[PDB]
């Protein structure tokens, strides 16, 4: 469904913009609180510290905008770090869980290469599991089908289209995009 996908990918601008904007003054970002039980009703109104939901609160993003249409969930976004032993939450990183072989391709040909840190799992709709985990390491060692780019030594990864063919090799993939 390339509506869908369309949608996701240009949302995923707007996040990037929204969450640099909103958190500029503090210089740091917030922790990951999972999106998962926000309904299209409470994230208008979460109090819990959900980065997404702030983001609506604040004009950032409009209720759909926080939305992923193909998992059906509201968007993860938590924490990412910028250095080896660091606590600080320097950078952000959101996560698109449940995407098909050719949902994940089309995606990552269309947003990888506009963002520092690019890997790819296998969250299912229903799952974070690129930031349940803590904060995103943004200096991992890229590879063949995990870490596709990074701000590791040697991470500016060139997303050609034969290299996006040897991940979201998966019948369940995710994307994790993250930022300084």
């Amino acid at each position: 469904d390339s509506r869908t996908v369309s949608e996701l990918v240009t949302n995923t601008n707007t996040i990037r913009v929204a969450m640099k904007d909103a958190y500029q003054r503090d210089g740091k970002y917030p922790d990951y609180q999972a999106p998962l039980s926000l309904t299209a009703d409470s994230i208008k109104t979460d109090s819990t510290g959900i980065a997404v939901a702030q983001l609506v609160q604040l004009g950032k993003l409009t209720p759909d905008e926080a939305r992923n249409g193909i998992s059906g969930d509201y968007i993860g976004i938590g924490g990412a770090i910028t250095s080896s032993g660091s606590t600080i939450n320097k950078g952000f990183a959101m996560e698109l869980n449940g995407l098909s072989q050719e949902q994940c391709r089309s995606i990552l040909g269309q947003v990888g290469d506009n963002w520092e840190y690019v890997a790819v799992g296998t969250s299912p709709s229903g799952s974070y599991d690129a930031l349940s985990a803590g904060a995103v390491n943004m200096l991992a060692a890229t590879d063949n089908t995990t870490i596709l780019r990074s701000l590791a030594a040697n991470g500016q990864v060139s997303l050609t289209a034969e290299k996006i063919l040897k991940t979201c090799t998966a019948t369940v993939n995710s994307i994790t995009l993250a930022s300084r």
